[PDB]
């Protein structure tokens, strides 16, 4: 039932209130605990940012397929077939749509302030704090400094506390909106950049796009329906006949196999894809340029 | 669901409620917390103000594809075809367009006034002050001015401190409706100039509009059609049939192809237009103009 | 669904509490702060006042076409072909439908009463008060005077505030009420004018408009749907076919293109109308009138 | 939405409860503030009551469509063809269907009685209170008394408050009770005398009312579809068709024109009419005598 | 959707609730507000009952439209065609469908009793006061005694105020008792004179009133539609054509017009009916007696 | 909506609070205040109690429809064609259906007991009262005792308050049982001889009831049907035409009229009816005797 009400939603007040108590226990599990401690709070804000920011950079790495075209352009094809200029070019696309996220965890978690605030209370000189009298023996001044965040200071510092969790939560969010500043330019940059450097124009990258999804799309719906027909087969060939659907007894109607292709087939179809032209007319695919092969 | 749910709406009460929540979790991730210093406000109000105000306006450049149409025209036509007045006209309509969103954005803030306060609190001269008895030591004088926009005021201070909220506050409203104002009369004239030195008239140039609109809508669902038949005929040619939905297989025999469109067509359709008319009559696109042209 | 629940209303409950959920957010944007300090406030009265009017003002110049008829009218008939006395009278219907929503703004700030205070506070004579014995300090008369609307005086002077508050909303109001008043006989007396000075009916004036509405909309439908089928013929020509709906194969059915309308004849149509008849017969149009020249 | 609503209504009670909020919205920009001093109160009253009175009076004239066909009538006419007592029994229909809101918004303020104790809190008679010693200084005898309505008089002086609240609140009623009776008595002998003083019966003066409401209803609908199908014939001349709607395109193919009708005739069938009678048949409209005068 | 929901109810609670709030208000803005003065109460009890008494009173004589078929006899028929008394009967039954509800009024402001204590508590002879010891300045009698109803009254008084408010609210409720028996008795007799001295009987008197009934209902049904297609036959005269609805457009199929009816005939038909009978056979209106004398 | 709602309730729970609402406004409006005051309170409670007695006696005599067949039977058969005994078991049938409703208010107003303590506390005899000693001065007896059911004793007395509180109910509510046996008693013997000295049985009288209520209805309703299509001939005859519904043009397809009945056949049907009989065959009405007569 999770396509069918993430498609069509039952009530919408008691799923986002579900979504609350799942985020309340999910987000209880990864909430900020600062060890309000020298020399091991920022080991943990780096730890319980950067993680998650890795964590989410391999993600975006292994759900990208142009990954995997790219290890099998250097699998198979095993003899730099595509210079270093197309791998470079597909490898900045690749590590561009994964650092979608953890650029966006780690600006939101600069502009909450909290893991910077613990990282780097016990890096505040204690001679440049102000509205108050100075109180800070030399020999714990780490410790109290780091122990800020937990709000673990005592009464008579307070005001310094506040002082310093106002200045590093100033710098938290000035680091938090120059990074999502200079994202939005190198993202604006990028774009520009692609747009001027593609060979072909951008209506015909439109196209291109369109082809690509509509060619990923129609080749898993084909190899889905294409492997059912083979699997059948030969479980006939086991049983005597197939338990088929309605709907299956359509596809083995419809679309018969005599066997499935040969491997060089498959390699021919795979791999990344550079923009030829045959002829003058245009290949939009690995799939295309075979198909044009033939 | 998001296009099902945004054009036909389950329980707006609900609804209302999910975003009102939405909205105080990204409102408190981006909510202006005042650094209470000085020399260190005025750069996080310039942070927090100008920097979503320069990523909404990069958003808007990068949306409008007229940046692109811009981008294509001197990169492939590369040699000046449309002069500097018609890329000057171009460019003037999308920073337009573009900065809609930053203005409305640095208007908003202005008129909240928080920024402001904040980011001048300490350029406040201590002498200009009025409704108590001047209490500011020289020393501290911009450190206990910056400290005001957190209600961070001694309680001897706090007549002071709310009449340097109520003049900044002033400022702020000020400059954020004389720049709501200046914005008005700029929209004003911008839309009187356009009408004044465009050649073609006024209901002309809403059928271009209407024409535009109509093209491009026309040409990306064509685009998507065409590239979709022509992935159904490559995948054809992979695995000897496609599996298409009833509509794929109804667009399958409606519009055949033979192949696809040169890279120098894409090229010609693809660019900045400025109102050529072939032979007293008008054409209203690039597009237009290669289909009279063959 | 902008269109379909302001067309079909979704829960009108929760649609007024949403609506009052965003005028909240919106009203609490725009709400009058005075600055209580003097030669300041009148200044933010008449910014936060006069700049919406102006703003709403230069709206109602935007939205009106018969702003941009006029401005066609002079910019491509260019001799003054419509006199200065049809110039006047158009200038004066689109200065008047303009005028409705600063007018209704500044009624209502000034029955609400709240800039007028703020922006006269400084200016009452302080020995013009009663109900009290007269408490100012001549070097501090104004300042204390201006910060009366923030009630901010002294509980020694809060009887003399509530005077000065009294006396000024009613100036306020009273402006208020004698503004409304003399816009409606204004109103009234435009209405007559225009009635008495009109060389056609009233009956036919009646007719002229609801041939001006019929006639607008109608040209906006068919200019849609001209330039959409023009659009489908330039693509068709692009790819080989249109992916279209069943209405808009339903409008290439119908309704076929050779060719657009040329420039002059566009800007024949276009411009202000001042009631031609043609050989006695009325002319309601630049389009009747140029339907009726063929 | 507006008319679907108001003629199938969405909840009654939330559209009270909408209806409830906006009346407090606007019932709160409108709502009687009486300035507590004197030579000042009866000028707000009279301000804030006579104002709307003259509001609504001005709207009445303005939506009475006999206004414009007297004024068409001078205007056209232009020689007394109605003479002065047609013009005076017109007069008496518009001045009256005009001033049936001015005396019901008159009638519910002096009901309601706030704007005469604040207009005559100033005259009241200060030897002439009872119910308490007589505390008044004579030099402040005025300011005191126009102070009452805001219950702002001094403890001492409560009693005197209340007496004169009384017996103004009292004249008030007294003369809202007498002026809707000499309303009430006027609308009869109105009436009475119409019936007297009209030369056919009541019974074809109902039918004379049904037949100028059906005409104008009539006449409005055909106008705006014989608008319609002139100006389908007007955009039809300009790009080569009409994108009708199917109830549009039913009304081109029932309702055809060849032209409209001259201004003369127009100015025939407008203007005041007085029952006339052609060869004994009675004719009820201009309309009416213009059909039978052909 | 007055008659809408006024013959088919959307939700009754919220639809009493609604009555209750306009109820509120509207009987907020006419509430007894007694003026605790001499001399002046009883005018105000006077004008608040006997003006809604009049206007109850004159609305049921104009809502009666016997009152407008005896002005038309004696506007006409004007040589007393109907004697002295057929005039008194059709005044007497005009006289009393008006005060039914000026009764009705009266009875149940007497049965409050307000007005009867408010406008008689100075006429109350101060010694026949009991139930304390009598404490009455004799200057100061009246005033003192006018001044109960509003209980204000001395603490020292308050059982002499509750005993005058029960004497006043006694005479009031029996004045109002036997009000309303007086006018049983009245309805009473005034319908067995009435049956006792028609000339027909009163199963036939019954038959005429449904006649009656049924023959306005239709006359009017059909002047309605009479005067429909003539101002059908007048607009079509006009412009060519009418735009019809379908029900109208089956009016003017199945009822043609050459011409309306002349007014003597429309005199005739109007004036008030004595019960004639021709030929023996009864006649039971004017239009029956001019459909039998054809 | 009355005959709708009436016949098919909308819901029950808001009608039975909105019929509680109305009940407390008017059950307010008539609710029993006593006037503690000799000679004063058995006049208020004659009154409050015998005149809704006699109103709805009244209203029983008026909507007997029997009660206008013996004035008719008076009127036009003047000659005592029925005698002193059928005029008397008329009468006895009349007023019995007429005191069904007093007696049943005085019940209920008898068994409330308020209106009897109210009317004989002041006829007291005070050396009768117990529970307490004697305290009653003889000149302020009739005074102090009549002033009891306000609950306005002197605390010393309110033993002896309770105890004449609780004789008079006793004898209030014992009178209204007393009197509720004897109504049924008498109802009891009314039906007895009425059974007893009918000349037909009672199966035949009960035939007879469902004779008269079946002809009084068919009656009513053909005459209806019948005015109407008299009504509709004499519109007809005025315009042409008449607009009838569909049910009335099928009234006028079904029944058709040439002229109506003549007035002494109209007094033939009507009057009282006293059992005839032709020729041993029985009559049941005056109508059926008429219908045997021809």
């Amino acid at each position: 039932s999770l396509f069918f009400k993430s498609k069509d939603v039952m009530i919408f007040n008691g799923l986002v209130a579900l979504g609350t108590v799942g985020s309340q226990e999910l987000f209880s599990v990864v909430a900020f605990h600062c060890p309000c401690s020298p020399a091991r709070n920022y080991l943990y804000g780096l730890a319980a940012i950067g993680v998650p920011a890795l964590v989410l950079f391999i993600i975006g790495i292994i759900l990208n397929n142009h990954t995997w075209n790219l290890v099998a352009e250097c699998q198979h094809r095993r003899t730099k077939n595509c210079s270093a200029a197309p791998t470079f070019l597909l490898l900045s696309s690749i590590l561009g749509r994964a650092a979608v996220a953890p650029v966006t965890w780690s600006v939101i978690s600069l502009l909450r302030g909290e893991a910077y605030v613990c990282a780097l209370s016990e890096f505040v000189d204690p001679s440049s704090l102000t509205a108050r009298e100075e109180h800070f023996p030399s020999a714990h001044a780490t410790e109290i400094l780091a122990r800020f965040p937990c709000k673990e200071n005592p009464d008579n510092l307070s005001d310094f506390r506040e002082e310093v969790s106002r200045r590093l939560r100033y710098e938290s969010q000035l680091f938090g909106w120059l990074l999502i500043g200079v994202v939005a330019i190198l993202v604006f940059l990028t774009k520009c950049l692609k747009h001027y450097c593609s060979p072909l124009s951008y209506r015909q990258e439109a196209y291109w796009a369109q082809y690509r999804a509509n060619e990923d799309q129609l080749f898993q719906r084909t190899a889905e329906v294409h492997s059912r027909v083979l699997a059948a087969n030969n479980v006939r060939r086991f049983f005597g006949f197939v338990a088929l659907n309605k709907d299956d007894e359509e596809l083995i109607a419809n679309f018969p196999v005599e066997g499935t292709q040969p491997r060089p087939q498959w390699n021919a179809i795979t791999g990344v894809y550079l923009y030829r032209e045959n002829q003058g007319l245009p290949l939009y695919s690995r799939l295309h340029k075979w198909a044009q092969g033939l």
